[PDB]
């Protein structure tokens, strides 16, 4: 397993604006296959500690179809909270309305950053 | 690196597999704007140092309509080299076929395995 981002593109012409494609790098960040992603709305992802403010300013932005970048506690399939730094960009299609959506598990990007910044100090005091 | 990905869709269904959306950080990665990517093939990110045999790959994985991952080297609209972990997956939306491709620049990344991969080989031939 490497650091690999999240990519969604949602249809909001569809009830509830399901998740349309996904790619590999959110399955193995969430936990959750593709036959489990493909039909949902994004927020599956969220749980107890989710901030409702920013649940609600993500709501606002598709709502304008304005670009939003935030960070959101997020929830993998068997529970552990991951910090999701969310980009969400409104785009266009044919002339239809469609949304991307970027994942970065900030909480992985962390612990394998200080993996290495680790290993290196060891290196150095050889 | 802290940088952001690059992602872009093209419709294989118009001549050529022209990118029909790119976003914000493919344009600060390669440093093209949106009005001079549009319309365009992906492949104005190759030059001198562009493997073939990656190349090969890509084109036989969307000819196959198969997903596809490599590490290839493209570059920026300067001239500037740059590594792209480059992932192209075939999607649908609303019954039509589409490609969509993230571009993680991961040049930095290459530097240090270089030079840790040559210091294995260093400590190595010292054992
Ligand atoms: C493209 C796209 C990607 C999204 N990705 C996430 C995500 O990674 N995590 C999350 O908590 N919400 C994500 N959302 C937000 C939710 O899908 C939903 O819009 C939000 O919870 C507000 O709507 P609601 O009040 O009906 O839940 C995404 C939305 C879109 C359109
Ligand atoms: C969605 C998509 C994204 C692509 N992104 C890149 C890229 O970032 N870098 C690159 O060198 N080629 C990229 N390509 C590949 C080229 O567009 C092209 O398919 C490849 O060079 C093989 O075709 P050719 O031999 O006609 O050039 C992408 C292709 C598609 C469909
Ligand atoms: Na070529």
């Amino acid at each position: 397993d490497h650091v690999r981002v999240g990519v969604v593109i949602t249809d909001p012409a569809l009830e509830d604006n399901p998740i349309v494609y996904v790619n590999q790098g959110f399955v193995q960040m969430t936990g959750y296959e593709t036959e489990e992603i493909l039909g949902k709305n994004c927020r599956f992802l969220q749980g107890k500690h989710t901030d409702p403010a920013e649940v609600d300013n993500i709501r606002t932005a598709l709502q304008n179809k304005e670009p939003v970048t935030v960070q959101i506690q997020n929830y993998k399939k068997d529970g552990t909270m991951f910090w999701n730094e969310l980009n969400i960009d409104p785009m266009e299609i044919e002339d239809k309305t469609y949304f991307v959506g970027i994942q970065n598990d900030i909480t992985k990007q962390k612990e394998y950053e200080k993996l290495l910044e680790d290993s290196l100090t060891e290196i150095t005091a050889l």
